[PDB]
C-alpha cells in the first residue's frame, strides 16, 4: 500500500531531502525535520531570512517577471500601466542618469532639509511651523513623523472611519535600538554615518561649501533628538491591549489635554489636522472625534520637542522620508545605504533588480499584478478544495469549544457566535480577471512615465495617502480583500472578522490537490486554523462577530484566558535565541502568534483525524519509513526549515510578533500530546515536557 504517483514521488523526495533521520525526533523535532536542509543550504548574500518558506517567496517573484517583463497586444490599459512601472523601475541606465535631481527637485516641497542647504532659516524657517511641515510629509508623501495621524476603521464601529493619533515609527528597527551600546552599537553607527554619507552627496551635487565637523554635529543632533522620541514610545507589551488602547477624544478634548510647543507656537491639532484633511477637501471640527492611541507618548513629547529648533525638527522629519527614497535614485545614492542595511539585515547585496520591481509594482497594483499571477500559476480548483477545507477546521474549533474546561457557558456561545461569522476569502477576488473596467477603474488617476521612475514612485506616494484621507467620512467596504493574490501569506482582520488565504499560498508544502491530505492539514490546514484562531488571540478575543471592539466575555473567562495564555508567555520567553546573541524570545509579544500557532495546530490535527474516520488511511509514502500521522508533522515542521542572519535575529527578536520558525516548531510540538503519541516520546523528552500550555 505504497502510493507511486509522481505527485508521491516529488512530496516524498522533499521531505526526504530535508530531514535528519540521524537525529531523534524526541531530542529536536526541528533537527530531525530540518537537519538535511541546514547542511545543504547557505544563506544567500541577499537574504536576512532563508528558508522553505522564503524560497516559496522567491519562487513567485519567477512569475510576477514572467508575466510582467513581456507587452502583450490585447492587454487591458490595467495591465499595460503595471508592466509600464515594472519597465521604468528595471531601468538602472534611466535612474543612474538622473543622478539625485529627483531628489533635489522634491526637498523645497517638504520644507528642506536643513543639513543640506544654506541660509534654511531665511527661506523656510519664515514660514516653518510644525503644524504646516509634519502635515506635508504625512498628507502629501505619506510619511509620519513626531506625530502618527491616520485615518483608519474604528476599532468599536467597524463600518466607520476616524482619524486615528499614534506615536510614530522609528528610523532603526525598534526603540530597544537607541540605547546604541553593545549588539547595537554598529547599527546606531551606521544609521547617523548614513544621514551625514546622504548631506553630504546632497551638498555635492548642489555645489555646497562641505564641513564634515558641521555635517558630524548636525547628524548628531538627529539622533540625539530620535533618541528621546524611541524613549518616548510606548513598548508593544504596553499596547497589546486594545481596550486599554483606545482613547476617543474630540479634537478640543485633546487641544486641552495634550499640548505641545513647537519652536514656540504653540501647537494647533485643529489646524495640523485640518492641514492634512486640507489635502482631500474636508473639513475638521474642532469637535472632531479622534481615536488617541498613545496619551502617554504626546504628554512625554511636550517636554522634547520644547528644546529643539524647528531646524532641528526639520533635519529629522526630512531625514526620515530620505531615508525611503535613496535607493530609487542613483547607484551613489544607493550606495551610501549600504552599511545601514547591513547592520539591520545582515546583507551584503541588494536583491537583484528586477525581484525588487516586482515586488513594487505587486506591492502597489495588487490587483492587476494578482490577475496575471493567478492567470500564469494557480489551478481554479484549489479553490474549491481549501473553501471545504476552512469549513471543516471552523466546525473543528467550534466543536473543541465544548472540550474546554476553562470558559463558562455563555461565552462558549459568543465564541461560536464569532466563528459562524468569520468571512473566509480564497486565492483571489474573481472581479480582478472577469471585470475589465473596475479593475482598471482602480489605476485610472495613474499614469506612468517609463523615464521617469521617481516621478512614478512619487506619485504613488500622493495616490494611496490621498485615497486612504478620503474616507474618513466613507463607509468600509466590505467586499476589499485584505491582500493581494501574489503573497505567501494569510491573514486574519479583526475590524472585518474575515480570514484570508491569497493564491500564493497555496502551493506545496502547504496545499495541492494532488499531494497527500496529511501533508495538506499539517500545512496548509494548520495556517487555516492559525488564522481562525487570530479572532481568539489576546488581540482578536476583544472584537465581536462583526469586528467591533466590545467585550463578550465573563470576568472569570477572561482571567481564565489569561491564565492559560500566561503558561506560553513563559514557556517561549524561556526560550534562548544563538542567532540573537543567546537572548530570550518575548514571550509576550509573541503571545497572539504563539496562541495561533499552538491552537490551529491542535485543530488542523483533529481535522486529519476526522478525515481519516470518514474516509480511511491513506497509502503511505515511499522512501519513508513513516506513516501518515508522522508525515503530518513532519511537514507542518519543514515549513520553518531555515535559518537568520545574526544581524537580522538581532532585529526579529525585537520586531517581529512571530516566533522565530525553528521555536514556532518546537514550541507547539512541545505542547501537542498528538505529537508525542506519534513519535512515542518518552515522557519529559525535550519535545515532550510533562507541563503542557493549552489555551484553543
Ligand atoms: C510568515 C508569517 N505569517 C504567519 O505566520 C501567518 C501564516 C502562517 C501561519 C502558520 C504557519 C506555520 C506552518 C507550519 C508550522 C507552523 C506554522 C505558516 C504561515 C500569517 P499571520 O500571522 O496571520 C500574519 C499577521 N499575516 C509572517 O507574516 O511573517
Ligand atoms: C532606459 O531608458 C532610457 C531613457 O533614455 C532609454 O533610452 C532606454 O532605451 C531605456 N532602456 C530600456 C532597455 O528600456
Ligand atoms: C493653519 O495655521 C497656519 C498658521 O500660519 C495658517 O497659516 C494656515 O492657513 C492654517 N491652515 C488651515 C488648513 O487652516
Ligand atoms: C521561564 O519559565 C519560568 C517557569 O514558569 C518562569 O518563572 C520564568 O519567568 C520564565 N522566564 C521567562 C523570561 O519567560
Ligand atoms: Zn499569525
Amino acid at each position: 500500500g505504497i502510493c507511486k504517483s509522481s505527485d508521491c514521488i516529488k512530496s516524498a523526495a522533499r521531505l526526504i531531502q530535508n530531514m535528519d533521520a540521524t537525529t531523534e525526533p524526541c531530542t529536536d523535532f526541528f533537527k530531525y525535520a530540518c537537519g538535511g536542509w541546514l547542511k545543504r543550504n547557505v544563506i544567500p548574500e541577499t537574504s536576512s531570512r532563508y528558508g522553505n518558506f522564503d524560497i516559496l517567496r522567491d519562487e513567485l517573484e519567477v512569475v510576477l517577471k514572467d508575466v510582467l517583463q513581456e507587452p502583450k497586444t490585447e492587454d487591458i490599459v490595467a495591465v499595460q500601466k503595471a508592466k509600464a512601472l515594472y519597465r521604468s523601475c528595471i531601468n538602472e541606465s534611466a535612474i543612474d542618469s538622473r543622478g539625485g535631481e529627483p531628489l533635489l527637485k522634491l526637498l523645497p516641497d517638504i520644507y528642506g532639509w536643513p543639513v543640506a542647504t544654506e541660509n534654511w532659516e531665511q527661506k523656510y524657517g519664515a514660514s516653518w511651523t510644525a503644524e504646516k511641515a509634519i502635515a506635508q510629509l504625512n498628507s502629501k508623501y505619506g510619511k509620519k513623523v513626531l506625530i502618527n495621524l491616520f485615518v483608519g476603521t474604528d476599532d468599536k464601529n467597524s463600518v466607520n472611519h476616524v482619524i486615528h493619533i499614534d506615536q510614530p515609527r522609528l528610523g532603526l528597527p525598534s526603540r530597544d535600538y537607541y540605547e546604541c551600546t553593545g549588539i547595537y552599537k554598529e547599527a546606531c553607527t551606521a544609521y547617523v554615518d548614513f544621514m551625514i554619507s546622504v548631506a553630504r552627496l546632497i551638498r555635492q551635487e548642489e555645489r555646497l561649501p562641505i564641513d564634515e565637523n558641521q555635517l558630524a554635529l548636525e547628524m548628531n543632533k538627529v539622533m540625539e533628538l530620535e533618541k528621546e522620541i524611541a524613549n518616548a514610545t510606548a513598548k508593544p507589551e504596553d499596547r497589546n491591549d486594545p481596550m486599554l488602547l483606545y482613547n476617543k477624544m474630540t479634537l478640543a478634548q485633546i487641544q486641552n489635554n495634550f499640548s505641545l510647543e513647537i519652536n514656540g507656537k504653540p501647537f494647533s491639532w485643529l489646524n495640523f489636522t485640518n492641514e492634512i484633511m486640507s489635502t482631500v477637501n474636508i473639513s475638521i471640527t474642532n469637535e472632531e472625534d479622534v481615536v488617541v492611541y498613545a496619551p502617554e507618548y504626546l504628554t512625554k513629547l511636550k517636554p522634547i520637542l520644547t528644546k529643539y529648533s524647528a531646524r532641528d525638527l526639520q533635519n529629522l522629519m526630512s531625514w526620515r522620508f530620505i531615508m525611503d527614497l535613496v535607493s530609487s535614485l542613483s547607484r551613489t545614492y544607493k550606495e551610501s545605504r549600504n552599511a545601514f542595511r547591513k547592520a539591520l539585515y545582515g546583507t551584503t547585496s541588494e536583491t537583484a533588480t528586477w525581484r525588487r520591481c516586482a515586488n513594487y509594482v505587486n506591492g502597489n497594483m495588487e490587483n492587476a499584478v494578482g490577475r496575471l499571477y493567478v492567470e500564469a500559476a494557480f489551478a481554479g480548483e484549489s479553490k474549491h478544495v481549501v473553501e471545504d477545507l476552512i469549513a471543516q477546521i471552523r466546525e473543528v474549533f467550534i466543536q473543541t469549544l465544548d472540550d474546554l474546561t476553562w470558559m463558562d457557558a455563555e461565552t462558549k456561545k459568543r465564541a461560536e457566535e464569532k466563528a459562524l461569522a468569520i468571512k473566509e476569502r480564497i486565492g483571489y477576488p474573481d472581479d480582478i480577471v472577469s471585470n475589465d473596467n473596475k479593475l482598471n477603474n482602480e489605476y485610472l488617476e495613474l499614469n506612468y512615465k517609463e523615464d521617469e521612475y521617481f516621478e512614478n514612485i512619487i506619485q504613488n506616494l500622493k495616490f494611496s495617502q490621498s485615497k486612504q484621507l478620503k474616507k474618513l467620512r466613507e463607509k468600509v467596504d466590505k467586499d476589499e480583500w485584505i491582500s493581494g493574490a501574489a503573497v505567501v501569506n494569510a491573514f486574519y482582520s479583526s475590524g472585518r472578522n474575515q480570514i484570508v488565504f491569497p493564491a500564493g499560498i497555496l502551493q506545496p508544502p502547504f496545499f495541492s490537490a494532488q499531494q497527500s491530505n496529511s501533508l495538506n492539514y499539517g500545512g496548509i490546514g494548520m495556517v487555516i486554523g492559525h488564522e481562525i484562531t487570530h479572532g481568539f488571540d489576546d488581540n482578536g478575543r476583544n472584537f465581536n462577530k462583526d469586528g467591533d471592539l466590545v467585550d463578550w466575555w465573563t470576568q472569570q473567562s477572561a482571567s481564565n484566558f489569561k491564565e492559560q495564555s500566561q503558561c506560553m508567555v513563559y514557556q517561549y520567553g524561556n526560550f534562548s535565541w544563538d542567532l540573537a546573541g543567546g537572548q530570550h524570545l518575548n514571550g509576550i509579544n509573541t503571545l497572539g502568534e504563539n496562541i495561533a500557532d499552538n491552537g490551529g495546530l491542535g485543530q488542523a490535527y483533529r481535522a486529519y483525524q476526522n478525515y481519516i474516520k470518514k474516509n480511511g488511511e491513506e497509502k503511505l509514502l515511499p522512501g519513508l519509513d513513516l506513516n501518515h500521522k508522522q508525515l503530518f508533522f513532519l511537514n507542518f515542521a519543514q515549513v520553518w526549515c531555515g535559518t537568520y542572519r545574526p544581524e537580522y535575529a538581532v532585529n526579529s527578536i525585537k520586531t517581529d510578533v512571530h516566533s522565530p520558525g525553528n521555536f514556532r516548531i518546537i514550541g507547539t510540538l512541545q505542547n501537542s500530546a498528538e505529537f508525542s503519541e506519534a513519535f512515542h516520546c518518552r515522557k519529559n523528552s525535550y519535545m515532550n515536557p510533562e507541563k503542557k500550555c493549552r489555551v484553543w
